[PDB]
């Protein structure tokens, strides 16, 4: 329920500690590949020590360097390797050099009032990584991540990704009023994701993601969204993209589905909205404020 790690990664807790992560030394690409028993933060969050030189954190106060690092990581991945799902909750900050944060878990990921501090950018995956230096793919064959309704605040990232086989949208995921705002991409079924390029390619998987007509992606009313950019994307053939949630973005939202897409309220301040599926694609109220709409099943 916990943090137990594997490898040459500690984890420094202890009672009323904030629990501190200290890092596998990166490879020569900067990606600094973490695997995990058990991968789980709570209130007020984890520290993940990316520092050469002691300090402080936010939210953890004191720490000293971590002993493991040669050099700074430009990717931390936290990889759990056994068979239970993650909970996060709280603020995930790295201390030290700013880098992108990546955690997956093929079990699944429950979200629950999630930030961020420090961290370029945010990816929550059910894939399994394959790390090649710098290259991470992550190849999503199972699992669902749920944001619960409590949230995602995505303030200071570029962008968050929610990558999974499954995805249930049932808080908000928004960055704050006038902050910098992040993109948003939810990206459901079977794919490989290559982390650099942010692009999904359909692969065989063993079973189905769920039965044809079934949702990939569902959003309630309570998940509603405000990003950059909005994508989202089901690569499964029948699965649909439900998203009740009203969306909202200075400059686009695409949705793009292998089966049916519900929409409910979507608004696009200066660029496109774009819906693109294989059955029946509909939405509530749409607007555009110098009107790119365009919509096809």
């Amino acid at each position: 329920q916990g943090l137990v790690p594997q490898g040459q990664t500690q984890v420094l807790q202890g009672g009323n500690k904030v629990p501190v992560v200290n890092i596998a030394d990166p490879n020569s690409g900067g990606v600094s590949h973490n695997k995990f028993q058990q991968f789980n933060v709570a209130n007020p969050g984890v520290v993940f020590n990316n520092g050469l030189t002691d300090g402080v954190s936010r939210i953890g106060g004191a720490l000293t360097k971590n002993p493991n690092l040669t050099r700074q990581a430009s990717a931390i991945l936290a990889e759990v390797t056994d068979t239970s799902p993650s909970r996060l909750a709280g603020t995930l900050e790295v201390y030290g050099k700013g880098a992108d944060l990546i955690i997956a878990n093929p079990n699944g990921i429950s979200v629950n009032g999630l930030s961020t501090l420090n961290a370029s950018n945010l990816t929550l995956t059910t894939g399994r990584p394959s790390v090649n230096g710098g290259r991470i793919g992550l190849d999503v064959q199972q699992g669902t991540v749920t944001i619960e309704r409590g949230g995602v605040n995505a303030t200071g990232l570029g962008y968050f990704d929610v990558v999974a086989r499954l995805v249930k949208l049932q808080g908000a995921v928004s960055s704050k009023q006038g902050k910098p705002l992040a993109d948003i991409a939810v990206v459901a079924g079977a794919n490989r994701y290559d982390h650099a390029t942010r692009r999904a390619t359909p692969i065989a998987a063993g079973a189905r993601g769920a039965a044809a007509g079934a949702y990939a992606i569902d959003g309630t009313a309570a998940g509603a969204m405000y990003g950059k950019h909005i994508t989202l994307v089901s690569s499964d053939s029948g699965l649909g993209v439900r998203q009740l949630g009203s969306l909202s973005s200075p400059s686009a939202i695409t949705v793009s589905s292998q089966g049916e897409i519900a929409l409910g309220d979507a608004t696009v301040q200066r660029g496109p909205l774009s819906l693109k599926g294989a059955g029946v694609v509909s939405a509530g109220k749409l607007a555009s404020g110098g009107g790119a709409v365009n919509v096809a099943g």
